[PDB]
Order: structure tokens, then C-alpha cells, then sequence
């Protein structure tokens, strides 16, 4: 289904926020810091399927069971949030 739909079925909208700061960096904000990358949604998918720290803060994102294609839409979904 749509990318956002995935954010709810996996729980991505639980620690993140299209703009408000919660457990992780806002979604749109994430694109503001990585903006300029030649494909940050692809690597974002590799870091979204395994999660990790040294990314935004000392709180490594818990790895999710999102297939590679689902984590790819999850990456472009964050940079496309509102
Ligand atoms: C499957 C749903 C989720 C998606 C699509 C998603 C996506 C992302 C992306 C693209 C990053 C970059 C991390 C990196 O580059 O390694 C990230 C970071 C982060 N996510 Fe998520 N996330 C999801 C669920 C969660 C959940 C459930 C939590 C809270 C338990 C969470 C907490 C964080 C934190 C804290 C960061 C910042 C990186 C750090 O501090 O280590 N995420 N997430």
C-alpha cells in the first residue's frame, strides 16, 4: 500500500514525527540534513532494515523486518513527508 501506510503497519510513526521531535529526528527534518545526497532513500532503506546508532544520536534505531522494497518506500516516504 502507500508508503505512509507502511509507516503505520511497522510502527515508523511511533518514534518519528513528520516534523515534531520525538524519539527520532522529524521525517521532513531528516531530509533537510541529508538533502543533497544522490539517493539517500536507498541507503536509508539499508539503515531502516537494520537500524543503528551513530546516525542521529546515541539511540540506535531498532532494526525492523521491513523487506528491502518496503524499506525503500519507507526512505522516500520520510523525505516526502509533509
Ligand atoms: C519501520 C518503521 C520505521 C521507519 C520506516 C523508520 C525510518 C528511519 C530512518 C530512515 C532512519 C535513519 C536511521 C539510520 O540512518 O540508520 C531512522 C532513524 C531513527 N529511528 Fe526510525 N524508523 C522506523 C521505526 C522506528 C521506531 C519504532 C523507532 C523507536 C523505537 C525508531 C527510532 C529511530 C531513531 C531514534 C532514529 C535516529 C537514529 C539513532 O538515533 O540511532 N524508528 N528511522
Amino acid at each position: 500500500e502507500d508508503p505512509e501506510v507502511l509507516a503505520k503497519n511497522k510502527g515508523c510513526m511511533a518514534c518519528h514525527a513528520i516534523d515534531t521531535k520525538m524519539v527520532g529526528p522529524a521525517y521532513k527534518d531528516v531530509a533537510a540534513k541529508y538533502a543533497g545526497q544522490a539517493g539517500a532513500e536507498a541507503y536509508l532503506a539499508q539503515r531502516i532494515k537494520n537500524g543503528s546508532q551513530g546516525v542521529w544520536g546515541p539511540i540506535p534505531m531498532p532494526p525492523n523486518a521491513v523487506s528491502d522494497d518496503e524499506a525503500q518506500t519507507l526512505a522516500k516516504w520520510i523525505l516526502s513527508q509533509k
